[PDB]
């Protein structure tokens, strides 16, 4: 259903010296959900159920986000993509996963979960992905209302735009939800954020790790290693695309079209899905995993 209650209380593990806060539910091979910015395991809430008795049903906080505890010290350097990837790889060996993953991504998750599949593509049983960062991107390929506000952010602005202002949780997350949430539904995602300056740097440094014309360099290369093998990869996939949708449109949807070994949907939403079409996009992650893991009851 709907519905602002969170879908377990988190436990964690220490990593790197700092706690990793997660959801871990039922038993068997893991089902693996990974939110982005700026977001955390609570977006996918009310998905999660669809898979009750199909898995090992987890979503982990990203390194400053969520539960998981900030870095200290924080500044412009820190909660790039590299750090994100040391922090998720660490917690996902000590997660003990096995061999026969689906991962389930979105945004900053997806490119996390795409560019960890290509480095351990064995382990990997599925892969079912919404509002994805699928490729390296230009410009012209980024929703056009938001378009100024995100070059802001990756501009001198982005400091007082988020640090202080928090436009990214304030402004970007209900701006792209189509329903109007309610105060828990917002809380919920403010709650990490609360606090103005560093607490909110993760929101901020992310936008400027996106591969838009070539920069940052590096995440760019990241996206383009996974972009390549994906395209070849005859790991199933399930494509769950939106309308309007806002980044897996044009150009990056109709390369994700090409994908091998792919079945769709299509769900109302923008870039949070999630929060539109919670039980369509979970009937059909439930639908996937029944073909992958044939119970034959
Ligand atoms: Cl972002
Ligand atoms: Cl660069
Ligand atoms: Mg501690
Ligand atoms: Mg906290
Ligand atoms: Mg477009």
């Amino acid at each position: 259903s709907l519905g602002a209650k969170p879908f377990g209380e988190k436990k964690f593990i220490e990593i790197k010296g700092r706690r990793m806060a997660y959801i871990d539910e039922g038993t068997g091979d893991p089902i693996l959900f990974q939110h982005g910015n700026p977001t955390s395991s609570y977006l996918w809430r009310n998905i999660m159920p669809h898979c009750a008795g199909l898995g090992r049903l987890i979503a982990c906080d990203l390194i400053g986000m969520g539960d998981s505890d900030k870095l200290d010290p924080s500044g412009p350097e820190r909660y790039a993509y590299a750090e994100h990837r040391d922090y998720l790889d660490a917690l996902w060996e000590a997660l003990d996963l096995g061999d026969r993953v689906v991962l389930v991504v979105h945004d900053w998750g997806s490119a996390l979960g795409f560019d960890w599949a290509r480095r351990h593509r064995e382990r990997v049983q599925g892969i079912a992905y919404m509002e994805a960062i699928a490729m390296p991107i230009e410009w012209a390929d980024f929703p056009e209302q938001d378009r100024d506000l995100f070059q802001a952010f990756r501009s001198q602005a982005g400091e007082e735009l988020v640090l202080q202002d928090n436009v990214f949780v304030e402004q970007v997350l209900p701006g792209w939800i189509l329903r109007p949430l309610s105060e828990a539904e917002m809380a919920a995602y403010r709650e990490p954020f609360l606090a103005a300056g560093e607490a909110r740097r993760p929101t901020l440094s992310w936008p400027r790790q996106i591969p838009i014309a070539g920069t940052p360099a590096d995440v760019v290369a990241i996206a383009r290693d996974y972009a390549g093998w994906l395209s070849e990869s005859p790991i199933p996939k399930l494509f769950i695309n939106a309308e309007p949708g806002a980044l897996t449109t044009g150009r990056m949807r109709d390369f994700c079209r090409t994908w091998p070994n792919q079945t769709e949907i299509t769900v109302a939403g923008a870039h949070f899905i999630q929060e539109d079409s919670p039980d369509e996009i979970g009937a059909a992650i439930a639908a996937f995993v029944r073909r992958l893991r044939p119970a034959h009851h």
